[PDB]
């Protein structure tokens, strides 16, 4: 409704609004995908938000603990092969970032805005997992019920674990895309 509602319902976007990469901040963010309203499965997950690109990924954790990510290609690319026919794990584009905020805020950029393969590993996904963030840890991982999952230090984007914990319960899950070509 009026700007007050529209506000204090979607805070949290609004406080990344800035972080987004300038030619998104013109567009409407809509809410693809929630565990409040949509199902708790990467099955369902997927079938709803697989098509649209860029995204943004939020978590609220049972500890409190907000944090997510900006994910700049269409999960429908996990399953992407190679020319060998081999399946690809790692994808996407170096305008995917991680972000916190709770209990820290921070921005995680790509390291190569300002070297090795293990350093571009951006988003990955299967039937069992879901994971962005990689090179020697995981930045962000959940599990198929998108119940449990794990956060540790990865060298894609030099960040440390997103909560103090390196585990945490989901309270809840929300994806958003963006409209208005």
């Amino acid at each position: 409704k009026n700007f007050i509602k529209t506000w204090t319902d979607r805070q949290f976007l609004f406080t990344l609004w800035s972080w987004l990469p300038v030619r998104i901040t013109m567009y409407q963010p809509v809410l693809l995908y929630t565990t409040e309203e949509h199902g708790c499965s990467l099955t369902t997950f997927y079938v709803r938000v697989e098509q649209h690109e860029p995204t943004l990924l939020m978590i609220k954790t049972c500890n409190n603990e907000v944090f997510g990510a900006y994910c700049s290609s269409r999960w429908f690319e996990r399953n992407v092969k190679d020319d060998k026919g081999q399946r690809q794990a790692y994808f996407g584009t170096g305008e995917t970032f991680l972000f916190s905020l709770y209990p820290e805020r921070a921005k995680y950029p790509w390291v190569g805005i300002e070297l090795g393969h293990s350093s571009e590993l951006f988003m990955a996904a299967d039937s069992k997992m879901i994971t962005i963030g990689g090179g020697e840890g995981q930045a962000i991982w959940m599990d198929e019920n998108i119940r449990f999952g794990k956060t540790d230090s990865c060298k894609t984007f030099n960040n440390p674990p997103l909560c103090p914990s390196g585990d945490f319960e989901i309270r809840v899950l929300e994806v958003y895309g963006f409209v208005g070509i």
